[PDB]
């Protein structure tokens, strides 16, 4: 048995597949990226991570996607959390949201092996990709919408692609956006994001 107790009282114990998508561009500095990663880690601590409960995936995106954690990774919650805090600061000139939403659609939820859990993609955005890479953007968002993958856009700062954030929101009612001024505000909103997100997932049927 490779699992461990909750570190906290506030904890999400529902059937959920949660994907954390981290902006890897230079819009976030090394120090700010560390705050992003720490936000990801404390979100994780308040999750009952397990193949039968909450599964997590962590993808840092830039030109392409660098996935550090996959949903099926059978590792203990603590190791997963460590991998997340060790995520490498890329500082790219380009962090493509289209290309990372494409990865979630065709690579993470290619086909639903867990139709009993809600699918949620937490898009942490600090920038805007060049217009030329945004051609299929709405298509990828409509694609995840059909597979019932909820995209919760978290805009961080002035450079965040608010136009895309607004497009995501209107594709489906649950795609709630969280616009923040900087990574320093993440902590102040964390519990509210986990509650919203947890509340969306199905509860496990009464232990029988």
């Amino acid at each position: 048995d490779i699992s461990e107790p909750p570190l906290h009282d506030f904890y999400c114990s529902r059937l959920l597949d949660l994907v954390f998508l981290l902006d890897g561009s230079s819009r976030l500095s090394e120090a700010e990226f560390e705050v992003l990663k720490a936000f990801v880690v404390d979100m994780m601590e308040r999750l009952r991570i397990s193949q039968k409960w909450v599964r997590v995936a962590v993808v840092e995106y830039h030109d392409g996607s660098h996935a550090y954690i996959g949903l099926k990774d059978r590792k203990r919650p603590s190791e997963l959390r460590r991998i997340a805090s060790q995520v490498k600061y890329a500082g790219s000139q380009v962090a493509s949201t289209s290309e990372v939403l494409k990865y979630t659609l065709f690579q993470i939820f290619s086909k639903i092996d867990r139709p009993e859990a809600s699918r949620i993609a937490l898009l942490l955005m600090a920038s805007q990709e060049p217009q030329r890479m945004s051609r299929n953007f709405v298509r990828y968002v409509q694609g995840l919408k059909k597979k019932k993958v909820i995209v919760i856009p978290v805009g961080i700062g002035p450079h965040a692609n608010l136009k895309q954030i607004r497009l995501i929101e209107k594709q489906a009612p649950e795609n709630k956006a969280f616009v923040l001024s900087s990574v320093d505000e993440l902590e102040q909103q964390r519990d509210e994001i986990v509650s919203y997100l947890c509340d969306l997932a199905p509860e496990a049927p009464p232990p029988t």
